[PDB]
């Protein structure tokens, strides 16, 4: 017969009256475009910029009755990406792009297949820099949700309708990890249907649930700040008259709590509100601060000064034995109330 | 009848004498273009570069009497973005762009609607990197104002006039936060009307008021530097003859004030003038510096040396009891005068 | 005769029926494209982004029977890169691109040679930003494997087949080093043959084995943290009654362990799970933490207080002589179990 | 009459013999192009890259006698930026570009006006990344000069001559600040006239004088290092036999001088030569270093040991009273010679 | 006569049989292209990426006998950069580009001159991001050599030959400095002549010798670490029984050596092997480590305990007087062997 390249030029030439600027079923029912994505890459989840980049295969399927044929023998055709300007394609865009591009290395990474009844499969490769706003109030113990929504730009709801297909709407590649999160295998799929002053525009979205890993912040930040508060309680087991040994241990403990905290603020994100790790670094600073002021009272009671002089020594030995039990108890009450209120969420 | 794509080619072809290089109402009254924006994204407010990036829908409406029609039945047409070079469009630009681009993924993200009386709606999607100069003199307690002004480049004031529409000139998307600021819901809308040596060019601007959040700088920088100044007053409650305990507490307190200050200068911005956080870190360094020089005098008065030797001990016990009250009082006077002069602004 | 530029226009013009949109041997056996690369540059192996960039010469060879000739005398032709749109070229792409571009400085860096029997050599210069997921669980003692896979985008397995040539499939330039890794001279070459819902697409991949160098982390991080644990054992050789000398040495050792650890977390990568260097910095923090709590017991046993008072001094001298041998022994057991379990992998 | 778009096509069409590849007054006197700029933005003065970026309006005026007219009534025409390829324009470039681009958002930001006698005004909007080499030998007390030179690329001195206009050659926008510098209101305007082996090419340049602000480096770096040297002199007022109090104060002062210096090297630039701030941080390290070696001598003279034993105590009390006056005097001599030699420049 | 633009169209039109796809002297001797560069900018020598960027004028000269003329009177023509596609130009590229671009602001920054005998001068402006592998084994005392090689991509050695001209092959602009290196005025110029499996391709290269400046690393890193080792020797001049004064000075010296070292690893590059600055920071850590273990022995010999008790005091006073001389001697042996072995290279 004739080659498929010359048949598609016959099917969409100046003859037969095809126009790429006109949607199929024009002045009729709306075009139903069904979509699914294949995620190749996922990551660089930035938090100062509040975005993440993803690398997808965007597959679209619609019906175009002007592209139906019966004369060519084979049941499917494929159009070269150079001749792709002569197809009505949907004006899909991502409502939170924040930057995107195509891939055009060795060939345009684009695909088109026109079936015999007029079904059109259109698959392109996109790198997106999609934006998701992030809530770092409980920073190591947080769960993030980053959406991916797909609108139509120029056609309203009565002309073009997007849907997820009912067989695998979001696939993810196999060997795909993240430096700080894990990606759950549960994708919410829902409609949004944007309303502007311009009109009703269709949109569908896919949600991705991210759970931050914990093991670095425990070993590097929670456990070392825990041991410094234990070292601040060694002062209560050292006797009263060892005045360089008590304020030396008292201030070199608040210095190593300051060094532990200031050295780790470079690894933390740069939001301007209080996180959950920031409460821990500040409450553990109070337990080291309050253990020097304990000895400030003990050194002051034991110098006020006969049967009266043994009362002030007995009074200062009392508070040294109260705080020997009370500070591992008050810090335990905080250590229960901290981890319950950040694992109840 | 005939399709709208072939009707718009008839309306703007080589026949009927349409020219896209000529404004409507040429050699007459000026073109009145009315504008409104829809902010999709807002953030990455840089302070070394002194700019911020925004993602908008720019909607423009003007009247073009050459594009009026009556023969086509429907009350509005829409032009494909491929055929968009055959429209007179206003040469709007942003007078503080510092970099900008269009969005052209899966389709040019552009929209055109030509109504029946000649009204033209033109909506495009722009990512701007707009510049706003910032005033970080009172850094945590600052309010920023970042404008967004829209000039005409080639047409002067007698040929083209920009206006904000009187129904929602700036809309903002719903789920839109910032890592360090909050965006107030009050937008000033005013004229600027640039005068050059070239002519009078129209411009309209929109102002955005940003208020910096406070909670991180209190918990990480003000409160920890506060507790170190309290620890520097423990020395006055420790007796006079404990010479390693007084200068050990005196210098390990100025070391933990240096560690607290130097570890937080990496999180602060890099301007070359004094902020309000920089005054706090330097005045709190003086209160720890001055509490060692107090003991430098006490250790010197109590060694000058009979009824004369009990005067110098009584003189050194006097100044240890004066500064035991005076340093929480002088630091309270600064702590009142600091927060009043940075909340009166 | 005639010049080769005018002969290739005769061979592929509107006459003779050549079409660049149609593969050779159409409706027949699949096109066998044989490939090899030449790596010019290799590096910037990022770990927060989890990618690496490479600069290659991509050489492709296939047979095109429509391009066979006998009239021109010379045994090979070469086509100018301006006339390169008139060749069927394979739609190769890299399945993990994450960004790529061509080189077009002073000329398109592209090459085409059409032999007399129809063999076509096509060589282009590409800069890739290929993605490889990295496993930093055992961070200094890790071996990375970063693949480079080459699919076809639009032609399925029955139409186009990629192969590595059996003579030098991957060459690497001579003077080519890395800042943190070494590149082994062993490249695995294997098939992958992607299956989508679209079809069976050919792909071949090349694996590169990266071994991280060790010498910086020993001299800067392991050896200095080793010497601090030795300094923490000096306390057991200092006598019992030197109470400022024991807790001064005990806490300034946990402070210099905190300073050594916090100052090196800026040079470490920013994953959110525990590495092997992170276990070493935390276990060595326990050996300095536990050597103060040893003296907290010794100072407490030697103050409980006659023939009973010499028991508590003898009991506290016992544990000072046990831990004088036990802590270099328990730390040696960890130092054996650490390096065996990270050199068995 | 006829519209100006159709008149400019008549003035520069295939008829009347206009050629955009030929300069006006060809084979005659050279074209005199007069230039002025309007600076919109100015900043991000990098010092590792040694460049700065600027955002300008470049206005050019020349005479073209082929573009003179008398038939059209109005005294000035304006050409659309789409039709701008049909004008001879000067091949101006910036001799230190290091990267530049145009602005093409909503319209090409370009302007052309052809007056009646043939005068042509051409105004474009450019973002430049101009390079200026910087001299950071006296780093806080430095004055930078960053030029902006404008050559011709292809036309030599006998064909094209650039000049600054004698009425406002450089204008600067009003609300325009810098994070670390101030921009003086004095612009030097001079010729450079490049000589190559290709020929004599015209160029004009504009110089911008930048003066670095001081207030951050005083409050954060000079004053805190000043107070640490004062704290190192407290040791001379503490008596001789307080051996933990003298070497504790002596070494925790050299530690807080090391912490102050190492914490501020991250905010300093990364040149590989000695600055003026680097001399201050090193000389102030010597004054804290030399105050421990003073006590190393005092503790050694007072232990050499009768009428001889009171000589060595009197000798060690002598040097403790010499350095009590000498170190505030020798540090004052440096503090005079430092600020004079960096304010004489 | 006729203008030069219309004469060059006559010289290279469809008549006279010029073809830009065919080299001059085709099927004859090879084209001899002679080259020289003019360096405008040079710097941003990255070491994690291992590259440097340069801004050049690339001048090429060859002979094209088809472009010879005699009818036009003037001895040289110049072709507009718009008409530059109609010239055979050499397919030069840089064999280590790693990214490059042209400059096209206000005009393509390109130049062409066709002389009367057929000599063609072609000068373009290029920004290169050339790659040079760097050897940071002896980091402050290193000399770098970064090449710049210029191949041909498509023409082999029998068709096209590159040469440096014998009069100024590399010129450098006058006011051109570097933040960390100096550029020597000695450029090696040599051939490389790449051999591939494709053929023999010509290439010429130019080498640039970079010498790193020293003055920052001495004042900030070598001298401060030198003074800390001197402070660690003050302990030998302090007597034996001052047990808090000896281990306080001993451990606050290893802490200020850790602070000096960890604070400067952020300014050092991020290679994963040992440098020369890394040996200095580790050997100077041993001299401070070994001066506490000296006192660990002195405090242990002087407590073992009559005529026997004066032996152990005399034995411990012996080793305190040995190491008082030996540690300034052993550190002097290292300080000779260090600087000789890094200035012999
Ligand atoms: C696109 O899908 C919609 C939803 O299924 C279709 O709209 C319905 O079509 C049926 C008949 O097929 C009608 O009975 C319903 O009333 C329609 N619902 C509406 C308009 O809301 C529509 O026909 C589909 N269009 C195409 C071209 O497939
Ligand atoms: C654009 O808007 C301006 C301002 O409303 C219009 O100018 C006025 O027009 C009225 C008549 O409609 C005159 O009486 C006024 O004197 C005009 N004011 C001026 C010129 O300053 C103008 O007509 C509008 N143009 C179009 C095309 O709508
Ligand atoms: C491409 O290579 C394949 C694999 O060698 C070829 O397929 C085989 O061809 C032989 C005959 O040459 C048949 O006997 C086999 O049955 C084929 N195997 C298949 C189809 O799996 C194929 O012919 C080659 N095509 C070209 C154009 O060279
Ligand atoms: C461009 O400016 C130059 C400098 O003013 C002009 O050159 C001079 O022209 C006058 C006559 O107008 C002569 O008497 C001088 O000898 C010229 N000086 C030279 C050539 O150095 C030149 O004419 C101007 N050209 C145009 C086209 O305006
Ligand atoms: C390009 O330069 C080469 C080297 O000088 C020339 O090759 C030589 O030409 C001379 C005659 O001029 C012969 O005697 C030599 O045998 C040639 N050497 C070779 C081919 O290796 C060559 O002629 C020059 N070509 C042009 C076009 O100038």
């Amino acid at each position: 017969p004739m080659p498929p390249s010359e048949f598609l030029d016959k099917l969409m030439g100046k003859v037969s009256g095809y126009d790429a600027r006109i949607r199929p079923n024009f002045k009729g029912p709306p075009v139903n475009v069904t979509c699914n994505i294949f995620i190749n890459s996922f990551g660089s989840i930035a938090e100062t910029t509040m975005d993440y980049r993803v690398n997808i295969f965007l597959r679209q399927q619609w019906n175009d009755p002007r592209l139906a044929y019966s004369e060519y023998p084979d049941d499917s055709l494929d159009l070269d990406p150079s001749m792709l300007d002569s197809i009505w394609k949907p004006d899909l865009f991502f409502a939170n792009e924040k930057g995107a591009n195509f891939h055009e290395v060795t060939t345009d990474n684009k695909l088109l297949r026109i079936s015999k009844n007029g079904n059109v499969l259109y698959s392109i490769r996109i790198t997106l820099v999609l934006a998701c706003p992030m809530d770092l109030k409980n920073f190591p113990m947080d769960v993030q949700t980053c959406i991916m929504q797909l609108e139509s730009f120029g056609y309203t709801m009565n002309d073009l309708i997007f849907e997820w297909d009912e067989k695998g709407a979001v696939q993810v590649a196999d060997g795909l990890t993240l430096p700080q999160f894990i990606l759950k295998e549960e994708k919410d799929l829902r409609y949004c249907t944007k309303h502007y002053n311009t009109g009703k525009f269709t949109c569908i979205e896919a949600r991705f649930h991210l759970e931050r890993q914990m093991g670095y912040y425990l070993i590097q930040m929670y456990i070392p700040s825990l041991l410094i508060v234990i070292l601040s309680w060694v002062s209560f087991w050292i006797n009263m008259d060892a005045a360089p040994a008590r304020v030396g241990l008292g201030i070199t403990t608040v210095l190593t709590m300051t060094t532990q905290s200031s050295g780790s603020r470079a690894s933390l994100p740069k939001v301007s509100y209080v996180k959950a790790i920031d409460i821990w670094m500040a409450v553990c600073l109070l337990f080291v601060f309050s253990a020097l002021l304990e000895y400030a009272a003990v050194n002051f009671i034991a110098r006020q000064h006969e049967e009266m002089r043994k009362l002030f020594i007995s009074r200062a030995k009392r508070i040294d034995t109260v705080s020997r039990v009370a500070f591992p108890l008050v810090f335990l009450i905080f250590n229960i109330f901290y981890w319950i209120t950040y694992k109840i969420i």
